């Protein structure tokens, strides 16, 4: 797990541009796992909203440094769609909204892997604008206030990838980050699964789901162990089995479609029924 430099004092996932061997196999096996995820949660009366996070390495390319992704990772969003398209998986356009929202600033941090809260907001809006679309959701609307609180440097999590703290000079600029929390004005109908995008508490995630879907939203995503792993342990657990949400949001960035997962603590026999779903 490491760093590639960028132009302007940018960083990026190098997991975002290395090769994977055996990628193309890794790819059809995951996939595989998402659709059997996607069709035990309707089984249970859940709606899967898949949330494909594009890669910051496609949303800002013109920090891009000599550095160049490998050619995996070329059309790795569209074809993530096209093949989520092809399992009838859910999954809404987060690329169009997010690149028209670089005008307004950065969508992404600078120096870190993850969204900003603006990026966030962006994307918790086309996510909600889906979901009225289909008609996922009934019950009474819940109104959400979101307030902007101080901006304050942050350092990202790239940077310590970078190699030596005799050259802690050599640094990257830290970003600045906006605390930003959401409130209520005052059996949960939406969960929400995914990666530290979805569990830290500074991109605001969460609260921006709930605010655009007008609906409370519980968080079973967890920091560190890629997408799927937080799906797997939801489905397992006593909150699903005992009160399936109408919605799940499962955030799930483009980078991790070809990595391995370790599955090593599940019963073969279930990773079989997910796989054999159909």
């Amino acid at each position: 797990p490491g760093v590639v430099l960028g132009r302007d004092q940018w960083l990026f996932s190098d997991e975002e541009f290395k090769p994977t061997a055996g990628a193309e196999q890794l790819m059809q096996e995951n996939l595989a796992l998402i659709r059997g995820v996607r069709d035990t949660l309707q089984q249970h009366g859940s709606q899967l909203v898949l949330a494909i996070v594009p890669a910051k390495a496609r949303v800002y390319t013109e920090y891009l440094g000599k550095e160049r992704p490998a050619s995996l990772h070329d059309d790795l969003y569209n074809q993530f769609h096209a093949q989520a398209r092809q399992a009838n998986v859910f999954a809404p356009d987060l690329m169009a909204p997010m690149e028209q929202a670089k005008a307004r600033g950065q969508v992404f941090l600078r120096t870190d892997t993850h969204w900003t809260p603006m990026g966030a907001e962006v994307a918790a809006q086309a996510l909600a604008e889906a979901v009225s679309r289909q008609s996922l959701l009934n019950g009474d609307p819940q109104a959400f206030i979101t307030e902007a609180g101080n901006t304050a440097p942050y350092k990202g999590d790239l940077t310590n990838f970078l190699p030596d703290p005799l050259f802690s000079n050599l640094l990257p600029a830290p970003d600045n980050l906006q605390k930003r929390t959401t409130r209520p004005v005052d059996q949960i109908p939406v969960a929400l699964v995914g990666t530290s995008y979805s569990a830290n508490p500074h991109w605001n995630f969460l609260g921006a789901l709930q605010q655009a879907l007008r609906s409370d939203v519980a968080n079973y995503a967890e920091d560190g162990h890629g997408p799927l792993l937080p799906m797997l342990k939801y489905l397992q657990s006593d909150a699903f089995k005992n009160a399936a949400p109408q919605v799940v949001v499962w955030e799930f960035p483009e980078r991790y479609l070809p990595m391995k997962n370790d599955l090593s603590s599940f019963d073969p026999q279930w990773i079989a029924q997910l796989k054999n779903s159909r």
